[PDB]
């Protein structure tokens, strides 16, 4: 019940909210049917429109008008944004030359530059270049401020997941808004775009910027705008708030536009009808900037121009139908569209089997435009698994396509020409970032970054301490003129042991064999020095990784590679080696095919054993440093040490062997040497974080050898590729991956073919940031470089996407 007979007189767009049944004048009242009777009249005035005209100059105030042109309007803070231009011979902001904003130039009483987040729905990254002729205000912001060529959204590339990630710095799996439609089995409630349940507060986790601000003494304007409030009114309201007294004035504001997304759906990303929405957005920016200039705030306010996602060409005829694959189609609930999420129609149905669903949807048609996954097998870079609102079965849909349950769903709902929601690596899903103001840099381009990073920056712009989030604080320091955050490297928790030769061959009863007893004082001192770490500066280019949890491990040195060997997990946490441009691939010689050698530095009791692999009919083994890349026949023996062995399914060995035999050398040729760090990852509870030993769900049969869920590699070289990887003066270049350790290649539809036709494609799909690998291993890389720490942070958040420009 609303007692809508109270009043909005003087309370229009109240910042604080009144408890029902006192009626509301806040934005958001419209959505709840709770506005006071006089809301529209007092708060949504429209009389005479949005602009001053020559005749209105100096007029007598009329409180009915949408905005004002009377002499008193500036100190009332309610002039039309074009007031000075029309009535005082001022120029539009867009017509003024830009000038560096070296310091904030703010009116007395501002304690800090305000921040205005100007968010535009569906604003695809390429609109900045393609629409440049019709967006002169945005183009001035972009060229004069700090801009990236694009900003990476989170998956799924829908509206509320992205806007809420901007607000919190969290992956959707952690903030809880994991899609535009959701079922939460603990609440037993649903969340939809239409309607009221989405306004319930239990959907929304983490801590959004407006709460972070309020808790720390900074006042905030409201972020959500009801669809029936026109854009001009949203701007004028922000401008009114900026005129409040110092004790009441917010420091952070958001504007939101439903365009260009709304038109994008109807006409496609580049439909001729798209020019007009872009013009109108640009005009709104012009209104904000003219309004700020009138208030003398145009060299004081920091403005962020940001989209939530891009937009792709999608039509009704590009729909895959689950009814073409499944016979049981009525026993399932599909969340449909540009992604698929499948669960059982009914929890009473014990017949329903996810396994047979997956199999019925896997590689069934030659050009199949979606791929089914258990959520835990989705590429780790999507961070899309650790939430009860995400169904166990997921369909990743090809760009340009839709998935639906039955044809009747599509034509009983062709309407639309655009949609979004696909994989957040897809070029058409990329959106925009521009930062303009005293705290941002002047005329500076920065590389593309992920929207999860912005919360930290907005906290920095406001002098706030950010709530714990998924950004890497400091990785965006290069956007800022000042207010940078100067982070420190995390401290190592566990220091390594450096074992020497402590065990005799015969102490080992591991069931391992090697043809190797083939027997000089020159190269006897030689081999000892290698084992003591003589070549380490060649293979450990950026220092050893720090272990940031409590554990027991040993550093092991070798001619061709260095490793940090875990006595708890009985394998390396990491293995580091450099392959120069000149290096040679050799094969495993015949007399060494099944050779596994005891490591006399490491106790039999902290070693793997060959018998377990023989007994495990499902499990084979591979090597972290590849024998193929050994520097000499004698160094090759080191590669067969039991301490270099890891559990691998035969199907995964096809992948791994091609990466090590073919791809590493290819990358070294193309990149002028590479440094490689490889190792295992254990993420049995799919939370994106390193498992403790007691979380491991699978061991090599009859042993305590734990089975990794993934294998990673970090491949580093010189950004200036005229310098070899091991002699690099300046910035680094990196690409990484986190490959799922799977007993089959069902993910790769073309896997019956030669690895040269599918392996690299699989690796690209599972591209990763170094930071993703850090979360998953509890390791911290690049500790010893000649680069600044913020630069290394930026490097660790880099994602090689394998999309064209
Ligand atoms: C991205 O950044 C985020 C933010 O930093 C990282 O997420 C954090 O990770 C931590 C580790 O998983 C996690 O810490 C846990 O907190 C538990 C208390 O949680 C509540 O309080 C916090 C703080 O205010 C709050 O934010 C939480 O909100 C979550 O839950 C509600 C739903 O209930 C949601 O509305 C909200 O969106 C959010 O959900 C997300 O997180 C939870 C996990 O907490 C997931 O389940 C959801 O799917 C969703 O993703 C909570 O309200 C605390 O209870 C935990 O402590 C247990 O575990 C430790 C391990 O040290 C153990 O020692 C403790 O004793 C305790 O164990 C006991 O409970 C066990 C489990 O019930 C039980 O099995 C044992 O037997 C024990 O008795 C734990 O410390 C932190 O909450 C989240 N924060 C957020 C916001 O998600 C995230 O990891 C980053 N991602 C990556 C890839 O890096
Ligand atoms: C910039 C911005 C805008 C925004 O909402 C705008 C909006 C959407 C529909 N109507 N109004 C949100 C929430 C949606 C979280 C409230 C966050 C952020 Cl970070
Ligand atoms: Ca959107
Ligand atoms: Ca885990
Ligand atoms: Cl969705
Ligand atoms: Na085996
Ligand atoms: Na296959
Ligand atoms: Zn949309």
């Amino acid at each position: 019940w609303t007692a809508t007979s109270g009043s909005c007189k003087g309370r229009c767009f109240e910042l604080q909210e009144v408890g029902p049944p006192d009626c509301r004048c806040d934005n958001l009242c419209k959505s709840y049917s709770s506005c006071c009777h006089d809301f529209d009249e007092l708060c949504l005035k429209t009389a005479r429109g949005w602009e001053c005209t020559k005749d209105r100059c100096g007029e007598v105030r009329n409180e009915e008008n949408a905005c004002h042109c009377s002499e008193d309007c500036l100190s009332r803070g309610d002039c039309c944004t074009n007031y000075q231009v029309v009535c005082k011979g001022e120029s539009h902001w867009v017509d003024d030359d830009c000038e560096e904003i070296k310091v904030p130039e703010c009116p007395a009483g501002f304690v800090r530059p305000p921040l205005i987040i100007f968010s535009v729905d569906g604003f695809r990254a390429s609109y900045m270049k393609k629409g440049s002729k019709v967006m002169p205000n945005i183009e001035k912001l972009r060229s004069c401020g700090t801009h990236a060529p694009y900003m990476r959204p989170v998956y799924p590339t829908k509206t509320f997941p992205n806007l809420y990630t901007l607000a919190t710095g969290l992956y959707p799996e952690s903030h809880g808004i994991v899609g535009n439609s959701m079922y939460d089995p603990v609440f037993d409630a649903s969340f939809h775009l239409r309607g009221r349940e989405k306004f319930n507060h239990r959907w929304w986790g983490g801590q959004p910027l407006w709460i972070t601000a309020t808790k720390q003494g900074v006042r905030a304007g409201t972020f959500f705008w009801s669809v029936s409030i026109p854009h001009e009114r949203r701007i004028l309201t922000i401008l009114q708030w900026l005129s409040l007294p110092d004790n009441e004035r917010p420091s952070v504001y958001a504007f939101y536009s439903e365009q260009p997304d709304f038109s994008g759906h109807k006409y496609g990303p580049f439909g001729p009808e798209m020019t007009n929405p872009l013009r109108e957005i640009d005009k709104t920016v012009g209104q904000l900037m003219d309004g700020l200039k009138q208030l003398r705030l145009h060299r004081c306010v920091n403005v962020i121009f940001v989209g939530d996602h891009g937009m792709e060409d999608v039509t009704c005829d590009r729909t895959e139908f689950l009814s073409n694959y499944l016979t049981n189609v009525d026993d399932i609930t599909l969340v449909p569209g540009t992604l698929g999420r499948i669960r059982a129609k009914s929890i009473n149905n014990s017949k329903y089997d996810p396994k047979t669903i997956i199999a019925a949807l896997t590689c069934k048609k030659p050009d199949q435009h979606f791929k089914p996954y258990m959520k835990q097998h989705l590429p780790k870079r999507l961070h899309y698994a650790n939430n009860r609102r995400i169904e166990d079965i997921h369909l990743l849909v090809d760009r340009r396509w839709h998935v639906a349950r039955k044809p009747l769903d599509v034509y009983k709902k062709c309407f639309f020409q655009g949609d979004h929601g696909f994989d957040n690596k897809v070029n058409s899903m990329q959106t925009v970032f521009v930062g303009y103001g005293p705290t941002f840099k002047y005329r500076t381009k920065v590389p593309p970054f992920e929207n999860i990073e912005l919360y930290n920056v907005m906290c920095d712009l406001l002098g706030l301490k950010p709530a714990p989030n998924n950004g890497t604080h400091g990785s965006l320091n290069h956007l800022l003129r000042t207010n940078t955050f100067r982070p420190t490297m995390p401290d190592e928790v566990s220091r390594p042991n450096y074992p020497g030769i402590m065990y005799l061959q015969s102490e080992f009863d591991l069931g391992c064999t090697c043809d190797d007893k083939v027997e000089n004082k020159l190269e006897e001192l030689n081999k000892r020095l290698h084992t003591k770490g003589s070549t380490k500066e060649r293979h450990l280019l950026y220092g050893r990784p720090a272990v940031l949890y409590r554990t027991s491990y040993d550093i092991l040195y070798h001619t061709d590679f260095e490793s940090g060997y875990s006595e708890i997990f009985l394998m390396p946490l990491w293995t580091s080696y450099t392959i120069s441009k000149q290096a040679e691939v050799s094969s495993i010689p015949e007399h060494l095919t099944n050779c596994v050698r005891p490591d006399v530095r490491v106790s039999p009791g902290f070693s793997q054993n060959c018998l377990a692999y023989k007994n495990d009919k499902q499990m084979s083994y591979g090597f972290l440093f590849p024998p193929y890349l050994s520097s000499s026949p004698e160094a090759k023996y080191d590669a067969f040490l039991v301490t270099n062995m890891v559990p691998m399914y035969p199907a995964f060995k096809r992948v791994w062997a091609y990466f090590q035999r073919v791809l590493v050398k290819k990358y070294a040729s193309e990149r002028n040497g590479v440094n490689v760090i490889s190792g295992p990852i254990f993420d049995y509870n799919y939370d994106g974080l390193r498992d403790t030993e007691d979380e491991i769900k699978q061991y090599v049969e009859g042993s305590s050898i734990p089975v990794p869920t993934h294998y990673y590699s970090i491949i580093t070289s010189c950004l200036d590729f005229t310098q070899p990887a091991d002699k690099c003066d300046g910035p680094l270049s990196v690409s990484s991956f986190i490959l799922p350790h799977r007993p089959d290649n069902d993910e790769s539809c073309n896997s019956s073919e030669d690895e040269s036709k599918w392996v690299e494609e699989l690796m690209k799909m599972h591209t990763a940031r170094v930071r993703d690998i850090e979360h998953l291993t509890g390791l911290d890389f690049y500790r010893k470089t000649s680069r600044s720490y913020s630069e290394i942070l930026t490097l660790k958040t880099y994602l090689h996407t394998y999309e064209s420009e």
